[PDB]
């Protein structure tokens, strides 16, 4: 509740976010905004360039691309699980509650952090070596095209907040420590932690974006949506299953969705 | 540094930070073990009551596994506690971020063993911040490999405790283990060994003032840092073997580091 303590928490979480996630928003923007020879991505925009991209950087194309998403998603869950452990107080919660918070939190965090890798035209892939265009994804067959586009619609809205990684490190932690996840055993100690994180987020946003009116409230409002867009995801994912048994759902994802 | 006053200041800095990072000090633990009051777990029936009496945070929906999971739960807590303490080691946070992660990754296991000895005597171990005490013989008697898994910890602890180190000794010792320049994958060994050189100087002087009658205690303690490498090696092996013969994916991911 003391400023120096809230700033200390901001640095701790930012430091841990750098250690846990391979590809930051700062690196992503450097790649997307060019300026560079060395950091420049190969662009996948159609079938032919996809085949060349796998050479530079079988199953049906939309399925292959889907598996590429789930593979990274599984990695994100692992990365996020590792980040959570660094949130002061998280590993001291009831073990069942830790599982519960991760279970309902990872998807919201994945969307949030997927936005870092996106602009209105596409998404970084392969740790930023590749870039796949929105239009190519949107044009995939049967339901897979409509499956990719909502991610971009969110990202375009979220990125207009212009958060940097030090903002996102705290925002993500706030998302994890939500006392309103179904099935939680001890809501109060989770809310105690979130209160501290909310305080830290509030002070971080004012110092880092002093000219951004009510960014805190606007950022919390975005924590609103994620909840509904995650529902659409699992919904579309369910229907995909009921029509695509040519699909590998990783056990970690498998159990998250049960 | 190199002046006596500098080493004493460094010793005091590490002691104060050690006191803040760890819930149960050796001094408090020793008062409890020497009866100078905890619930005692000595068989199956008293185990069932102790999880009712003591609010265990790892009880997740067979006895020996349950106890194993409790060891893992507390260790994950210790990792975070050790991670915060490291930040107070002068120079640590200024090291290359990958090197900090590497040092912690290979150091936490040796430190957990070391500090577990603080909670142990020849007859059992304090648990749950000292509210409980589980007997050696009960742990030693667990089925399949779990019994052989617990007893080496006691065999180490009894040997280590004969050095009769106190908390101000241990605070520096723990720092020395963390700042080990021979961890695989380190990028910049020179500043790590520079700091470890300072910590070693301070440990040597601390042991001389705090144990003036203890012949070559410094050398004897460094020899014990020897062991820790190999006993941690045997530990991770048996930890692996448990997987190949025993045992949620999210829970698996929380504990993957161990
Ligand atoms: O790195 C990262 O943080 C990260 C994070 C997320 C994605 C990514 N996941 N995803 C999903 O549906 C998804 C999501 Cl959100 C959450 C859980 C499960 C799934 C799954 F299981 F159902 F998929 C996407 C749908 C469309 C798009 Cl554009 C991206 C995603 C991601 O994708 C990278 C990627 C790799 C390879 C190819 Cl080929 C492509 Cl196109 C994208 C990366
Ligand atoms: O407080 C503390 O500083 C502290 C610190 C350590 C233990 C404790 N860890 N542990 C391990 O194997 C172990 C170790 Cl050394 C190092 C790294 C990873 C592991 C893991 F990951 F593989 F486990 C043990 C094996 C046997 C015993 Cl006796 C204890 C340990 C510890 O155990 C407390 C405890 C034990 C049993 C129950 Cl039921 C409960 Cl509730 C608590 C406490």
């Amino acid at each position: 509740m003391e400023s120096a303590d809230l700033r200390a928490l901001a640095k701790h979480l930012y430091d841990s976010y750098i250690k846990s996630f391979p590809l930051t928003k700062a690196k992503a923007r450097a790649i997307l905004t060019g300026k560079t020879t060395d950091k420049s991505p190969f662009v996948i925009y159609d079938m032919n360039s996809l085949m060349m991209g796998e050479d530079k950087i079988s199953k049906e194309v939309a399925i292959r691309i889907f598996q590429g998403c789930q593979f990274r998603s599984v990695e994100a869950v692992q990365e996020i699980t590792e980040y959570a452990k660094s949130i002061p107080g998280f590993v001291n919660l009831d073990l069942n509650d830790q599982v519960t918070l991760l279970k309902y939190g990872v998807h919201e965090i994945i969307y949030t952090m997927l936005a870092s890798l996106m602009n209105k035209d596409g998404v970084l892939i392969s740790e930023g070596q590749g870039f796949m265009t929105r239009e190519f994804l949107k044009s995939l067959r049967k339901p897979f095209g409509d499956f990719m586009e909502p991610k971009f619609e969110f990202a375009v809205k979220f990125n207009a907040l212009e958060l940097d990684d030090s903002d996102l490190a705290i925002f993500i932690a706030v998302i994890i420590l939500s006392g309103d996840r179904p099935g939680l055993l001890n809501v109060k100690p989770i809310e105690d932690i979130q209160d501290n994180l909310l305080q830290a987020l509030e002070l971080q946003l004012k110092l880092n974006h002093p000219e951004s009116s009510q960014l805190f409230a606007k950022l919390l409002q975005k924590m609103t949506d994620l909840r509904q867009i995650v529902t659409e995801h699992v919904q579309l994912l369910q229907v995909i299953k009921k029509t695509e048994t040519d699909m590998s759902l990783h056990p970690l994802l498998q159990e998250i969705y049960k």
